């Protein structure tokens, strides 16, 4: 049962509560490594945690690979977003992170630290703003700033560190050293006066992906990302990924989960605490597919619960009951369907005659109380009212799982078979469009008006 309940603080094998926030993940040889840290009593910084997996759902505890006390530096400080990675070339693992005096957000410098083991203690090196003796300056200190952080290994085995610099209004991709525990220089600003957040830097089909949050402190926003064939130029500009809050998480890292029916990309988040006004040690996590439309597009669905297959390197949505359905209506006598049977996302939704093709199958998930989702068969999108509209004739269309009320529907039963299916959003129904009784009839939201045209009938296949 490789499934993950969102929204919640997942346990190690010991049944403890996992503390790695703000944390990454690495794979090597026949495991799953994930890192993070969390604080202590006076919010600083005392511990990185590691927990290791094979099939990502139990967490084995291995100790602090860092802590405030493998160095005198790190007695008393801040440090968040702490990312590893591996070297061919010397056989050990780096780690980088952000670090703060622990008093305020001045300092704005990197960490480095390295190990011969993954589980094992890394032994701290130096703290420091990138590119110090460049005799620049960023904001009265030498080097610039560095804040949110992230670490990436290209397919040339060149290594990679991204942070946030200029007051978190720019983003700073600089070129590491052979053995990844020092800056050689800068490879390129991207995003300057964009005030992206939180980077994650991953690469898939010759393409270079970057997901970026906003800058809105622990306030969830709306996550972003971009593509280009190099990291130099040829950026794309910035396009939305997920809903308004990037489902109450912060972007954290992206990892490629290597299977034997393919590859599927796992993106990892932090619910901050701070939302509600608790401690950081609260924080919970966000785990969610990141599915490849084309190479130009990209989409990050919202499961409150996620089944996962690492020797498959299958992620998607875990459905307890997979019974599939047929919605009839009354008066026109055709069943929903989609248009076209398109997979498409915004496609709109039509009635049509039985056919008995899979558009016209509709999966059925829990979603808490009376209300439901319902997911088309052959596209894994969910019934959804266009824009959130609270409207009679908002029409309806198959968006992808964002958690919004407008995709949330509850049955209500009429008698027979036949249900008056209402919307979580302002209870308007199902409704076709002028009592339409011909194919390609415009599926619509509405007030209940009792006309047959508002009843369905839940028929199996
Ligand atoms: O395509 C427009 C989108 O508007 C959003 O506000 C809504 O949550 C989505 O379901 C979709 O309708």
């Amino acid at each position: 049962e490789g499934v993950i309940v969102n929204g919640t603080q997942f346990k190690d094998t010991s049944g403890n509560v996992i503390h790695a926030h703000g944390g990454g993940m690495l794979k090597h040889g026949d495991y799953y490594y994930w890192y993070g840290e969390y604080r202590d009593d006076s919010n600083l910084f005392l511990g990185v945690s590691c927990y290791r997996s094979k099939d990502l759902v139990n967490w084995e505890y291995r100790g602090e690979v860092l802590s405030r006390n493998s160095a005198p530096e790190l007695n008393h400080c801040n440090i968040e977003r702490p990312k590893v990675m591996y070297n061919a070339s010397t056989g050990e693992f780096v780690m980088w992170m952000h670090w703060e005096n622990g008093i305020n957000y001045g300092q704005a410098r990197a960490a480095v630290a390295y190990s011969k083991t993954p589980d094992g203690k890394f032994t701290y090196i130096r703290s420091f703003r990138p590119m110090q003796d460049t005799g620049v300056m960023d904001h009265g200190l030498p080097g610039y700033m560095s804040r949110d952080c992230n670490v990436f290994v290209d397919t040339d085995g060149k290594g990679y560190f991204i942070s946030a610099a200029n007051e978190n209004m720019d983003l700073h991709l600089y070129e590491l050293t052979p053995d990844y525990k020092n800056i050689a220089s800068l490879k390129a600003k991207l995003f300057v006066g964009q005030q992206r957040e939180a980077p994650c830097l991953i690469k898939r089909n010759g393409y270079y992906y970057l997901i970026t949050s906003g800058c809105t402190g622990w306030n969830p926003n709306q996550a972003k990302y971009a593509y280009s064939k190099d990291l130099a130029s040829g950026w794309s500009q910035l396009y939305n990924l997920g809903n308004s809050t990037t489902y109450r998480s912060q972007p954290t890292f992206i990892i490629p989960v290597q299977g034997s029916s393919g590859t599927s990309y796992l993106y990892m988040g932090d619910r901050w605490a701070g939302a509600w006004g608790g401690k950081v040690n609260d924080s919970q996590y966000v785990w969610l597919p990141l599915n490849f439309i084309s190479d130009t597009t990209l989409e990050l669905p919202y499961y409150d619960s996620v089944k996962i297959d690492a020797s498959s390197g299958i992620i998607s949505e875990y459905i307890p009951d997979t019974t599939r359905y047929k919605l009839v209506n009354k008066n026109s006598g055709k069943v929903l369907d989609v248009l076209d049977g398109s997979v498409d996302n915004a496609a709109q939704i039509v009635q049509w005659t039985d056919n008995g093709s899979l558009s016209q199958q509709w999966y059925l998930v829990d979603v808490g109380g009376g209300y439901k989702k319902i997911v088309n068969v052959k596209s894994g999108r969910a019934l959804d009212v266009k824009d959130e509209s609270k409207e009679d004739g908002g029409v309806l269309i198959q968006y992808t799982s964002n958690g919004g009320y407008n995709q949330h529907w509850k049955f209500t039963d009429i008698g027979d078979g036949y249900y008056k299916i209402s919307s979580r959003h302002c209870g308007k129904l199902i409704d076709v469009r002028k009592w339409s009784t011909e194919d390609g009839g415009i599926i619509q939201q509405w007030s209940d008006a009792g006309g047959t045209n508002q009843h369905w009938k839940l028929v199996l296949v």
